[PDB]
């Protein structure tokens, strides 16, 4: 999928997330958001496309997607736990790194 | 290790956990497999070696390796709880991101 | 962070884990690590700032980084499952990982 398509699903599985009833709701969406972050690796952002791929931007861009898949790891394992308001609140965590990229990069 | 050889292990290792009858065995495989993919994605494909090392396909082929390493991080958990057919099942899974690795990077 | 900045960070919180004695100091101390690792991701090692960004030499670079997160990743369950003493042990796996970026890269 294209980058805005992938940004589209992390938006609408984190809502999902903070409306969520049980875990099962939080580890689909959860699973869905890594997909989308794997995903968007592979993009070149707007700002960022007359750049080489191997700019230290197009580097950092991509660790910005490690951080986010490490934490969506730490709110999955929350929810396979049982621990869903933990899970939620982990999730809500993610929105730092969202930001963080977006100053940068959108 | 080369490419060819880090194949070898992803494919040897695939097997053993479809024969497997326990979950010791379908983690030592998986955690070979990890290494292996990890090993991998340091490499250049034969397909892209007169390619810019610099070039989208070169990120492309790393991420397939991120993609596949998160999906053994899956079956890994999945055998460490002793859920030997959904480790299984979470191992065949690999198979799709194998064949659209190869579509476009054998 | 800068790389120096980062590998002091590494090296600190091993340190912590080789003399903690509960869980709760063991996880504290590898999600710690977990940051440093994934910040150094973005950094060129002084004996690589004469090489390609993309390059072999450096594609390995970042590649050990990804070997030390999903062995940091093993730790954190192992101390996430009580399991101490076999947190300490994987947190001394992980030390030939950094030796052998060191050998190649320092
Ligand atoms: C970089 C490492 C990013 C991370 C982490 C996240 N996002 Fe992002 N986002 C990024 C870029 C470069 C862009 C611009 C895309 C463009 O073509 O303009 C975006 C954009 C969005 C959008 C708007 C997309 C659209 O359809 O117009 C949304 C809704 C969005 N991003 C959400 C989002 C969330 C919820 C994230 C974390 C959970 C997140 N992004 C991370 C780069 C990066
Ligand atoms: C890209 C991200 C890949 C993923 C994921 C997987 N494979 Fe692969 N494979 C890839 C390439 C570029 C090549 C060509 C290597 C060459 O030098 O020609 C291969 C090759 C194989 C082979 C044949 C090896 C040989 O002796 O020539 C096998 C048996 C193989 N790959 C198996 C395999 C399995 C089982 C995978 C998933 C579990 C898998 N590969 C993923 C690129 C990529
Ligand atoms: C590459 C993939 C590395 C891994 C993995 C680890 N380290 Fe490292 N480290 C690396 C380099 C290239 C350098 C040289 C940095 C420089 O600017 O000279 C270092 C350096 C260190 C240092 C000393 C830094 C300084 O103050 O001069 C320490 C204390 C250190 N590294 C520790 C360390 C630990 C504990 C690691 C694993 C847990 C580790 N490093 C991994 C490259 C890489």
């Amino acid at each position: 999928a294209d980058l805005e398509d992938n940004m589209e699903t992390l938006n609408d599985n984190l809502k999902v997330i903070e409306k969520a009833d049980n875990a099962a709701q939080v580890k689909d969406a959860l699973t869905k958001m890594r997909a989308a972050a794997l995903d968007a690796k592979k993009a070149t952002p707007p700002k960022l496309e007359d750049k080489s791929p191997a700019s230290p931007e197009m580097i950092d861009f991509r660790v910005g997607f490690d951080i986010l898949l490490w934490q969506i790891h730490d709110a999955l394992h929350l929810a396979n736990e049982g621990k869903v308001k933990e899970a939620q609140a982990a999730a809500e965590q993610l929105k730092t790194t969202c930001n963080a990229c977006h100053q940068k990069y959108r």
